[PDB]
């Protein structure tokens, strides 16, 4: 039984879902998963020797929302070296933008800029084709969840 911190990062603060889905799927599979709203790096530091999940929409023109900015910067500057870390990730947005789902791909690069590891391959949701992100990310968490312990 592993421990998964799920850290949510979207420009709209209301009506979030896929984080609570991901927590619940990973819990249903048998792993101790938990959601963090308005993410602190003081809440990510507990998972340096554990697993983590990044759930983040609103990539826009290739940028992060202010809800997950301080986490992103806090990993790259306040962690800066990582001994045993692994994580998974679910990016979302509109593929009409050049860089589609770069908000979660930035989080992947972050761990690789230090020394940290990856679990499965990330989800990328296109709202232009699927405005129901739980229909994509839920079975993704149900597949990716099999990578945990």
């Amino acid at each position: 039984m592993a421990e998964i911190g799920i850290f949510v990062g979207t420009m709209y603060g209301n009506s979030l879902l896929v984080a609570e889905e991901a927590e619940a799927i990973l819990t249903a599979q048998g792993h101790k998963a938990t959601v963090f709203e308005d993410p602190e790096l003081s809440d990510w530091l507990p998972y340096q020797d554990k697993y983590v999940l990044v759930v983040t929409s609103t990539t826009g023109q290739g940028d992060l929302p202010d809800s997950i900015v301080p986490l992103f910067q806090g990993i790259k500057d306040s962690l800066g070296f990582q001994p045993n870390l692994r994580y998974g990730v679910i990016a979302l947005g509109d593929s009409s933008y050049v860089n589609f789902c770069n908000g979660g791909k930035q989080f992947d690069a972050l761990l690789q800029e230090q020394s940290a590891q990856r679990v499965g391959e990330m989800l990328l949701i296109d709202a232009s084709e699927n405005p129901e992100p739980e229909t994509e990310s839920n079975p993704w968490v149900e597949h990716w969840g099999t990578l945990l312990s």
